DNA sequence: TGTCCCTTCGCGTCTCT
DNA sequence: AGAGACGCGAAGGGACA
């Protein structure tokens, strides 16, 4: 390993090899992220107690010890889930899962003992459930931001006017003690010196990073509306992702050089800056958009489009590369490839039709304009990964045609409709009489997933708002709306009926 | 060279309808 | 149905032992 011993890096190769053996059976993918993360002590760990993990009275998955190992401390994590898992189980009512969620992170160890320690008054003292509970503590410095709930939730809640719910979600975040602790501070100033609402305060603190959000918002708020000419609303919307801090001072530097020398609106660069990765967006626009209409190349319009993304330097970049090779060996149009590339992920979806759009024609049948419609969704990748995994069995043994296929595919989620088709097709038709009609009609639209879960549940087990919506009324809902419909007519029957 | 905490970037999915 | 919201992993940086 590192420079200090010698040649018995042997010694840590074979330990890396055993972990190929069983119970654990890793792959090479996951020795990496390991090792990559936890480093060779975490390697040493999850190989010394593999099978104590595996068993006892644990029972992970490889994949669940691949989680708690590959973070900074992972032995200790490792260490610390065994003592405790049992407890938090039990005493608390918390699932594996759960638990496996807590060690998870960096520090995972000391999480998992403010959890144990902290949880009860939390729920007791300051009415919080065990669901909330654990997503403050299912980030890195989860500790932190436990104890600093246990502080200040009454503060933030009396002098400050929050919910729990607010305080929730500033502490859900990692560096979350930061996070709530500026918001203590800075709360009152913003909205009183800056004409900010409560509300606009915990959006723009409630991502990682934002501590440095907010201070950001403080100093450069100022300068970009009175000397930029942008509105109090616009300057909170950059502010409002991870990251916030430089794509404010990114807009601050590169809004008028944008606005004069390459001819966008400011409302334009605000959209390109509203994203993570904001600063990394508007950057990689300056660069890029001479370029972009170039050979006759994009309009601005469509640069701006893909810009205005998570990930937009990276769909640019790709767009740039392979606009070309798209247009030429595959014969699309760049109103296709545009289309592609307008979602989170552009850069995924590219690379994946780069390297499908021959493949999935050839063994499973699909045209051009089919594998585009996949492809134009957020989760582009995972949408013709799934098709070309899935399609066989889906029509073969599940007797769906290949077009009912696309049209689940065909919407953001994709991969997640699938394989909830999948698995959910049979008890929907055989043990509750829905037709594929109408499981596939469910399964295409965003949120299908979900929609397809709750209809499953509601059937399986008749939930409380009962009878009265038939099989068919459930599914005409299940489609309009998803599973916010199902939860709704729950909701609404609760209390009136 | 490990353990803890914090910040930023990017990818994927679902809600709002 | 397109924009705006949710989640979460990877990676890098600083503090301290």
């Amino acid at each position: 390993m590192q420079w200090s011993g010698a040649r018995a890096l042997e010694a840590l190769l074979t330990v890396a090899g055993e972990l190929r053996g069983p119970p654990l059976q890793l792959d090479t993918g996951q020795l990496l992220k390991i090792a990559k993360r936890g480093g060779v002590t975490a390697v040493e760990a999850v190989h010394a107690w593999r099978n104590a993990l595996t068993g006892a009275p644990l029972n992970l998955t490889p994949e669940q010890v691949v989680a708690i190992a590959s973070h900074d401390g992972g032995k200790q994590a490792l260490e610390t889930v065994q003592r405790l898992l049992p407890v938090l189980c039990q005493a608390h009512g918390l699932t594996p899962q759960q638990v496996v969620a807590i060690a998870s992170h960096d520090g995972g160890k000391q999480a998992l003992e403010t959890v144990q320690r902290l949880l009860p008054v939390l729920c007791q003292a300051h009415g919080l459930t065990p669901e909330q509970v654990v997503a403050i503590a299912s980030h890195d410095g989860g500790k932190q931001a436990l104890e600093t709930v246990q502080a200040l939730l009454p503060v933030l809640c009396q002098a400050h006017g929050l919910t729990p719910e607010q305080v929730v979600a500033i502490a859900s975040n990692g560096g979350g003690k930061q996070a709530l602790e500026t918001v203590q501070r800075l709360l009152p100033v913003l909205c009183q010196a800056h004409g900010l609402t409560p509300q606009q305060v915990v959006a723009i603190a409630s991502n990682g990073g934002g501590k440095q959000a907010l201070e950001t918002v403080q100093r450069l708020l100022p300068v970009l509306c009175q000397a930029h000419g942008l509105t109090p609303q616009q300057v909170v919307a950059i502010a409002s992702h991870a990251g916030g801090k430089q794509a404010l001072e990114t807009v601050q530097r590169l809004l008028p050089v944008l606005c004069q020398a390459h001819g966008l609106t400011p409302q334009q660069v605000v959209a390109i800056a509203s994203n993570n990765g904001g600063k990394q967006a508007l950057e990689t626009v300056q660069r890029l958009l001479p370029v972009l209409c170039q050979a006759h190349g994009l309009t601005p319009q469509q640069v701006v489009a893909i810009a205005s993304h998570d990930g937009g330097k990276q769909a640019l970049e790709t767009v740039q590369r392979l606009l070309p090779v798209l247009c030429q060996a595959h014969g699309l149009t760049p109103q296709q490839v545009v289309a592609i590339a307008s979602n989170n992920g552009g850069k995924q979806a590219l690379e994946t039709v780069q390297r499908l759009l021959p493949v999935l024609c050839q063994a499973h049948g699909l045209t051009p304009e089919q594998v585009v419609a996949i492809a134009s969704n957020g989760g582009g990748k995972q949408a013709l990964e799934t098709v070309q995994r899935l399609l066989p069995v889906l029509c073969q043994a599940h007797g769906l045609t290949p077009e009912q296929v696309v049209a689940i595919a065909s919407h953001d989620g994709g991969k997640q409709a699938l394989e909830t088709v999948q698995r959910l097709l049979p008890v929907l038709c055989q043990a509750h009489g829905l037709t594929p009609q109408q499981v596939v009609a469910i399964a295409s639209n965003g949120g299908g997933r979900p929609a397809l879960e709750s209809i499953v549940a509601q059937l399986s087990r008749p939930d409380p708002a009962l009878a009265a919506l038939t099989n068919d009324h459930l599914v005409a809902l299940a489609c309009l709306g998803g599973r916010p419909a199902l939860d709704a007519v729950k909701k609404l029957e609760h209390h009136h009926h």
